[PDB]
C-alpha cells in the first residue's frame, strides 16, 4: 500500500504546516502537524476542557463505530517549546492520504496548553518519530508509520513541505519527479527516539564549505534551524544590522536587509536554504526588526534541522531495519 497527503502551511510565515487525517467511522476529518520529533498521535477531543477548545475540529470518539477505549490508557506530554497536553486513549482507524491504518491509538486531549488552544489552525499532532518516544501508559503505543510499515510498498515516508505554498507526505514509496539530482543517505541513530543524523558542514552565502560534523534531528514539528552557537554567530554575521536580543530571544535582523542563503553538507552532497527562507519577518505587528529563521541551539543540547531547513529539502525517512535519511535538492 501506498498513502499521499497534501501538507498545507498554517500561517504566512510557515510556522507549521497541516495535513488532514481521516479518523474513525464514518471518517472525521482532522488537520494534524505531522511531527518527526514526537511519537504520539493526539486529537482536540470532546472530552477536552471546553475553556480550552477555540475554533479547533475535535474527536468525538462517541460517534464512530470503530472507537475502542483503550482501557486504563493515560497519556502526557510536554514539547521543546514549553507547551504540552494530556488525556486518554482510543484505539481507532485512522487514514492519511488513502492509507488505512485500524487499531491505531487516538489520544484524545482532555488538556491541552494555552498555545495549542490559541491555535485554531492545528486539530492535534501526529507523531513520526521513533516508537520508543509514545508516552502512552502503561502501555506504549506505536505510531502511524510503524503500524503501517508493514503493509507499505517500501517501509518509507517523504516529506517534501513547501516554502510559503503545499507540500506533500507521501507513505510507502519515493516520488522520482518530486526532486532534482540524487537523493544522499546519511547514517541515523534511533538511540534517543530521533532521526538522528550528522551534516557534515555547512557554508554561508557564497562562501567556502566548513567541514564539520553536526550531529541533530531531522523534525517537521521545529519551525526553525538551531545549530551551534559557532555556526549562527558565522551566518548573522554576514546580516549587517543582525544581533541576538535578549529580549527578543535571539537573532534579529533590520528587515530591509537581504539575508544570504545557508548551506548543509549531506554527505558530499550540499542542501541550499535560500535567504528568503530565513525571513521570519517582524517581531511584532509593523516593527522593522525581524525574527530569524536560524538560532542558537545552545541549552537545547542538540541541533535541530527544522521546517527553514527541511522544506530546502525532498526528504526521506528511511524506516527499514536499519534507518537512514535521504535528501535531494529540489
Ligand atoms: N517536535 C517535537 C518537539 O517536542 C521537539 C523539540 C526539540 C527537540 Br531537540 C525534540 C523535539
Amino acid at each position: 500500500s501506498t498513502g499521499s497527503a497534501t501538507t498545507t502551511p498554517i500561517d504566512s510565515l510557515d510556522d507549521a504546516y497541516i495535513t488532514p487525517v481521516q479518523i474513525g467511522t464514518p471518517a472525521q476529518t482532522l488537520n494534524l502537524d505531522f511531527d518527526t520529533g514526537s511519537s504520539d498521535l493526539w486529537v482536540f477531543s470532546s472530552e477536552t476542557t471546553a475553556s480550552e477548545v477555540d475554533g479547533q475540529t475535535i474527536y468525538t470518539p462517541s460517534k464512530s463505530t470503530t472507537a475502542k477505549l483503550l482501557s486504563g490508557a493515560t497519556w502526557s506530554i510536554s514539547y521543546g517549546d514549553g507547551s504540552s497536553s494530556s488525556g486518554d486513549v482510543y484505539t481507532d482507524t485512522v487514514s492519511v492520504g488513502g492509507l488505512t491504518v485500524t487499531g491505531q491509538a487516538v489520544e484524545s486531549a482532555k488538556k491541552v496548553s494555552s498555545s495549542f488552544t490559541e491555535d485554531s489552525t492545528i486539530d492535534g499532532l501526529l507523531g513520526l518519530a521513533f516508537s520508543t518516544l509514545n508516552t502512552v501508559s502503561p502501555t506504549q503505543q506505536k505510531t502511524f508509520f510503524d503500524n503501517a510499515k508493514a503493509s507499505l510498498d517500501s517501509p518509507v515516508f517523504t516529506a517534501d513541505l513547501g516554502y510559503h505554498a503545499p507540500g506533500t507526505y507521501n507513505f510507502g514509496f519515493i516520488d522520482t519527479t518530486a526532486y532534482t539530482g540524487s537523493i544522499t543517505y546519511t547514517a541515523v541513530s534511533t538511540k534517543q527516539g530521533f532521526w538522528e543524523w550528522t551534516s557534515t558542514g555547512y557554508a554561508v552565502g557564497s562562501g567556502t564549505f566548513k567541514s564539520t560534523s553536526i550531529d541533530g534531528i531531522a523534525d517537521t514539528g521545529t519551525t526553525l534551524l538551531y545549530l551551534p552557537a559557532t555556526v549562527v554567530s558565522a551566518y548573522w554575521a554576514q546580516v549587517s544590522g543582525a544581533k541576538s536580543s535578549s529580549s527578543v530571544g535571539g537573532y534579529v535582523f533590520p528587515c530591509s536587509a537581504t539575508l544570504p542563503s545557508f548551506t548543509f553538507g549531506v554527505g558530499s552532497a550540499r542542501i541550499v536554504i535560500p535567504g528568503d527562507y530565513i525571513d521570519f519577518g517582524p517581531i511584532s505587528t509593523g516593527s522593522s526588526s525581524c525574527f530569524g529563521g536560524i538560532q542558537s541551539s545552545a541549552g537545547i543540547g542538540i541541533n535541530i534541522f527544522g521546517d527553514v531547513a527541511l522544506k530546502a529539502a525532498f526528504v526521506v525517512f528511511n524506516g527499514a531495519t536499519t534507518p537512514t535519511l535521504g535528501f535531494a535538492s529540489k
